[PDB]
């Protein structure tokens, strides 16, 4: 279990070329036209994600078409975890309803340009893809009895998408750590 990092807002979102299971490439380019744009990392059988997936489908559909975007990436070691292999990857889209890609990082090379550190961990950039949030889905935890609703980042977008200021109370997310490769 850990922390997200500490990110600077305004940090520009780094470019990555990742795939799909079906082998379709995904690239910033892709989602250019979307005023908001949310890049999530996430695994297929951490706790702290599970806790959210419902939701997380359900938020993003509920905004597919007023000008969020939603990229989601599993930067997990798949050997060393085989849950989380791109076949897996396909088999959770289709199990749990994920209207937005959900991409592989093999190499982990974007979960490092991101200065991802936990799954899930959310970054949520504006037109001129300037991260304006880093934080926790909500204040659900698993155990913690709290009602999963997407809140707080909700509410980021909702700011994003009416031009207005993100709140600066961003609590950081929790979750297990991206199962880095050794080395």
């Amino acid at each position: 279990k850990t922390q997200s990092n500490s990110i600077t807002l305004g940090t520009r979102a780094a470019d990555f070329v990742l795939p799909d299971a079906g082998g379709n490439l995904f690239t910033l380019a892709e989602f250019k036209d979307s005023p908001a744009l949310l890049v999530a990392f996430i695994s297929n059988r951490c706790p702290f994600v599970v806790l959210i997936r419902e939701a997380l489908a359900k938020f993003a559909g509920d905004y597919a078409g007023q000008g969020l975007a939603v990229v989601a990436i599993n930067s997990n070691d798949a050997q060393a975890f085989p849950e989380e292999t791109l076949e897996r990857v396909g088999a959770e889209v289709k199990a749990y309803g994920y209207g937005f890609p959900y991409l592989k990082d093999a190499s982990q090379s974007v979960a490092k340009a991101y200065g991802a550190a936990c799954t899930p961990d959310f970054f949520l950039y504006d037109r001129e893809r300037r991260l304006v949030y880093h934080g926790q889905f909500d204040d659900a935890r698993p155990g913690n009895g709290k009602d999963v609703t997407g809140a707080d980042l909700r509410a980021a977008v909702d700011a994003v998408l009416k031009g207005k200021d993100v709140g600066t109370t961003q609590v950081p997310s929790i979750g297990c750590n991206i199962k880095w490769t050794a080395g």
